[PDB]
């Protein structure tokens, strides 16, 4: 019932939206951990020290791992940051990251106080 639980419900709402059909055209690369081997990205885990994806964020939310909205936001932004760090800015995945991050940031900003 407290503020932290309430803010985490808003976070859970955002997470459900990021995983929803509405955003699937650009969200799908972020659904599961990057399979570096399958994608031929044999330097991925040398460059990205802390992989993150929405299935991992969902597991952590379901497990009550996140103690506050800030911790949840840090993982969602880590996921985007990894994309911007690894990929050349002209790869389609970077455009898709930017579009999904726009959805995230605008709704995260509507956090209940
Ligand atoms: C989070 N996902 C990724 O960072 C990623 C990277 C690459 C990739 O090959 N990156 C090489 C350009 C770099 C050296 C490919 C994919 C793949 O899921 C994908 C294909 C086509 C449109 C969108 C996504 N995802």
């Amino acid at each position: 019932m407290g503020k932290l639980s309430e803010q985490l419900k808003h976070c859970n709402g955002i997470l459900k939206e990021l995983l929803s059909k509405k955003h699937a055209a650009y969200a799908w690369p972020f659904y599961k951990p990057v399979d570096a081997s399958a994608l031929g990205l044999h330097d991925y885990h040398d460059i990205i020290k802390h992989p993150m994806d929405l299935s991992t964020v969902k597991r952590k939310m379901e497990n009550r791992d996140y103690r506050d909205a800030q911790e949840f936001a840090a993982d969602v932004r880590l996921m985007f940051s990894n994309c911007y760090k690894y990929n050349p800015p002209d790869h389609d995945v970077v455009a898709m990251a930017r579009k999904l991050q726009d959805v995230f940031e605008f709704r995260y900003a509507k956090m209940p106080d």
